[PDB]
């Protein structure tokens, strides 16, 4: 891919992690966080 | 800002909209979608 599409992907990953952090603090079930954000369990752990 | 940080911001906005769309289909209350994703009501409408 291009550098622009790589930078957009970094932003998507950054936003998904931030949303997941909020959901974690609000008590959302972890299986739902993974469904909504697309993140792996090791991404949630780190 | 720089072009890299603008491109990352476009990715963050794209991912927030996608997550919001999933949450909408799953019946999440709209006030919660807005809290988790940071989106405005007009961003959810469009």
């Amino acid at each position: 891919m291009t550098i622009a599409e790589r930078l957009r992907q970094e932003g998507e990953q950054s936003k998904a992690l931030h949303i997941a952090k909020i959901m974690l603090e609000s008590g959302v079930p972890l299986a739902d966080i993974m469904r909504f954000t697309g993140l792996s369990e090791e991404e949630l752990a780190a």
